[PDB]
């Protein structure tokens, strides 16, 4: 069983996102499943359509209780359910808690393809960890205020040889509440030719 965020796993406080459940394997049953001392599951008849099963969970008003990572299983028993073997793990996280820190690029935003661009995040109010993210891509960059116990004023992400463009945002988090993510920073389109 396959699981994916709609519009993604960053959630605004308060705003609502969609997990997806769906396989080719017919199950009659989904159970979406939370971890972490707010453990919990949802469960949602399937839905077959072009031969694949799937279910679309509503996860509510987004709350910090509702930050973590999810994991589904298809079931087709009734309650106790016997369930599947479960999806890869997603992390869903709650963001627009806290001030917006500031998303710059080192050359600009144009660059030539080739051509080496370099990210700077940075804020007044000091963050354990910055979190960098690019619209359409699932794996997120990450720098660390490291051992030190008073977080850091900047990160910045060297992205290499311009390859091809995209939509980059980043967020300051705190080490005691890795899922609450500030406000998002402007969106900075890096565009290469």
């Amino acid at each position: 069983p396959s699981l994916l965020a709609h519009p993604g796993p960053l959630v605004k406080s308060e705003e609502t996102v969609i997990l997806q459940c769906w396989s080719d394997v017919r199950f009659e049953h989904f159970l979406l499943h939370r971890e972490g001392k707010y453990k919990d599951t949802l469960h949602l008849i399937g839905e077959h359509h072009d031969g694949v099963s799937k279910a679309n969970f509503s996860i509510g008003p987004m709350m910090q209780d509702l930050a973590g990572t999810y994991r589904c299983y298809g079931s087709v028993t009734h309650s106790p359910y016997q369930l599947s073997a479960p999806s890869d793990p997603l992390d869903i996280v709650i963001t627009g808690l806290y001030e917006k820190p500031s998303l710059s690029a080192q050359p600009g935003p144009t660059v030539l393809a080739g051509e080496s661009v370099t990210l700077s995040c940075s804020s007044r109010s000091s963050y354990d960890m910055y979190h960098l993210s690019r619209e359409g891509e699932a794996h997120e960059r990450r720098f660390s205020a490291g051992p030190k116990v008073n977080g850091t004023f900047q990160a910045d992400f060297p992205l290499g040889p311009a390859t091809h463009g995209g939509t980059y945002r980043c967020f300051g988090s705190f080490r005691d509440s890795p899922y609450e993510w500030s406000n998002s920073s402007d969106p900075l389109l890096v565009s290469v030719t």
